[PDB]
C-alpha cells in the first residue's frame, strides 16, 4: 500500500525504513571535511556523485559503497550511516534530503555540500520509472496519477518546489554549490572545471578530459560500479527499468499529455513564482 | 528464472550461483588461528547453535552481523567475506559448505569447528520451506518434487549424505565438535555444558541457565535479532514461511505421505550404510 510503505515526517513524505530509526540521521556526526552531495531523487545524483570521486582520486566497488547514501536504512541489511561511521575521511556523503532534514552537524561544521537539481517535468519521468523499478514501491497507475502525487509533493522525500527553494536559499552561502543537469548535458568540460575548483583542486586538461570521458551516460551505463547492477534484483528490478535509463533532456515529451504538461508548468509558475534560480532554457 | 539458471553444479555441489561468482574470495580466504567455523547442512538449526555459542562467548544487532555467514554474496549488497575481513577476533563463521569446498585456511590453521546436524527426513521439510521463503529461490511444484531433488543432491549444497558423512569423517578432529538438533531438543542442558567446554569456559549453573532460557525456540521466536525479521522481505519473505516455523522434531510425518516416506528411508539406508555417526531414535 502507498501510505503503509510512506509516512509523513516532520512535513515531508518519506519512506518509513528511512524515518525508523531517524535518530541515527538527526545525531549524525560529522567531520569539517566531509562533502555532502545533495539531490532531489533522480536529478543526475549518480553523474555527479562520480564526477567527484574522480576529482578525489585524482571491479571497483559500488558506488553506493564509495559513497554511503546517509540516510538509506532497511533495518540490519542495509545501513548509510554505519557505512559513513566506518568511512575514512575525506567522507563523500549522498542525500536526498531538503535542507531541513539534513543532520545539523553538517551546517554546524561548514561542510562544503554540492547541490544538483533537474528540470521538474524530467525529474518527473525519471521519478516516476524509478518507483516502477523499485520492487517494494507501490508501482502508479499511470504516469498521470504520479505527476498528480509529485505536484503536491505527494512523493518520497516531499516538495520538489520546497526541496529546491530551500537548497537554492542554502546556497547563498559559499561553500554550498549550487548546479543543473542540464548544465551538465549542454556544456560538462566547464561544469567539470568548476566542480574541480570548487572543490581546491587543480584543473587540468588530462584531469577534466579523464572525467568527462569516464563519466557520459554511455560510460556510465557498462559501468557496473555505477549502474546498480551490483545491486539485487530483489530490491532493484531494472528489467522493469533501467537506472541508465535514457540520460537526455526533454523526456517529458514523450510522457506528459498536453493537458498535463500545461496543468504542470502552470502550477509550476506559482510554485517558483519568486525564486530566482536560473534553469537552462529547453 | 529456471530452477537451473538460479542454482549451477560447482565442483560437484549444486550450489546458488551468486556465491560461486567471485569464489576466488572463499576458496583464497584468509582464516585466523583463533576463528571458530559452525558448519551445518542447511536447515539443521545454524541459528539455535550459534546463538548458544555467541551467548558462550558473551559469558551469558541480527545474528548475520554478529556471525557472518561466510559464502553468502549478492554482488556489492551483501558478502560475508567482506564482513569477517572486518570482523575483529575472535571471528565466528557461519558456513553450509561440505567440507571440501571450505576455505583450506581454515584446516591449515587447524580452527576449531563446530559441524551441527538434523536428522534427514525433518531437514527436507524444514529446507523446503526455506526455499519458498526465499523469493529468488524457485518455490517447487510440490513437497514430493522438492523430495525427488533431495535425495538427488540436487538442492542448493548439494548431497545432505555427502555433507554429514564428509564432515562426520572430519569429527575425528578434537577440534571439530560433532552436535545433533535432536540432542538439543531432547537434552539442552548437557549440549550446552558440552559446547562451553569444548570452547574452554567454565560451565556455571547461572551461565546455563541463561543460555537454556535465552536459546528456547519460543525465545528465539520473539527476539528479532534471531527470527531474521531484520532481514527485507524482497529477500527472505517470512509472510510464506517464518523462519522460526516449528522448531520441532518430527514434522516430517505431517509432509512424508507414506509411499515417499519408505522411498526416502529406502535410500535413507543406502546412502547412510557405513556410516557410524549415531543419531538420536525417535
Ligand atoms: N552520466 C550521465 N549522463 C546523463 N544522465 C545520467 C548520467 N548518470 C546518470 N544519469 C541519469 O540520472 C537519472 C538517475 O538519477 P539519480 O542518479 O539522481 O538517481 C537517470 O535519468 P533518466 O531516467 O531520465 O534517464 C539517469 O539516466
Ligand atoms: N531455539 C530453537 N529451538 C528449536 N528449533 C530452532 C531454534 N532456532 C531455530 N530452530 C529451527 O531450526 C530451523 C532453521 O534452520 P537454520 O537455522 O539452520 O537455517 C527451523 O526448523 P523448522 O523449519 O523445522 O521449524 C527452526 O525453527
Ligand atoms: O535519486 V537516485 O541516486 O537514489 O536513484
Ligand atoms: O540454514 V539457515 O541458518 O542459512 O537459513
Amino acid at each position: 500500500e502507498y501510505y503503509e510503505v510512506f509516512g509523513e515526517f516532520r512535513g515531508v513524505l518519506m519512506d518509513k525504513r528511512f524515518t525508523k530509526y531517524w535518530e541515527d540521521v538527526e545525531m549524525f556526526l560529522a567531520r569539517p571535511d566531509d562533502l555532502v552531495i545533495a539531490t532531489y531523487p533522480k536529478s543526475g545524483t549518480t553523474w555527479i556523485s562520480e564526477v567527484v570521486y574522480m576529482i578525489y582520486k585524482e571491479k571497483e566497488d559500488a558506488i553506493f559503497n564509495r559513497i554511503p547514501y546517509l540516510e538509506c536504512r532497511n533495518e540490519d541489511l542495509i545501513n548509510g550511516i554505519k557505512q559513513l561511521k566506518e568511512k575514512e575521511s575525506p567522507r563523500i556523503v549522498k542525500t536526498h534530503l531538503p535542507p531541513k532534514l539534513l543532520p545539523a552537524s553538517f551546517w554546524e561544521k561548514n561542510c562544503k555540500m554540492i547541490y544538483l537539481c533537474r528540470n521538474a517535468k524530467d525529474v518527473a519521468v525519471s521519478y516516476y520509472y524509478f518507483l516502477l523499478m523499485i520492487t517494494s514501491y507501490p508501482n502508479p497507475k499511470s504516469f498521470s496519477e504520479f505527476v498528480e502525487k509529485f505536484m503536491q509533493g505527494q512523493v518520497p522525500y516531499g516538495s520538489w518546489y520546497d526541496h529546491v527553494k530551500a537548497w537554492w536559499e542554502k546556497s547563498k552561502n559559499s561553500r554550498v554549490l549550487f548546479m543543473f543537469y542540464e548544465d551538465m548535458k549542454e556544456d560538462i568540460r566547464r561544469e567539470v572545471v568548476k566542480l574541480i575548483e570548487f572543490l581546491e583542486r587543480k584543473p587540468s586538461a588530462e584531469l577534466v578530459d579523464r572525467i568527462i570521458q569516464h563519466t557520459s551516460f554511455q560510460e556510465m551505463k557498462n559501468n557496473p560500479s555505477t549502474n546498480y547492477t551490483m545491486m539485487p534484483e530483489e530490491m532493484m528490478n531494472q528489467k522493469v527499468s533501467p537506472f541508465m535509463r535514457k540520460g537526455i533532456i526533454g523526456d517529458w515529451k514523450n510522457h506528459f499529455p498536453e493537458a498535463l504538461r500545461e496543468r504542470f508548468d502552470e502550477h509550476y509558475k506559482q510554485q517558483m513564482k519568486d525564486c530566482t534560480v536560473k534553469f537552462r532554457m529547453e
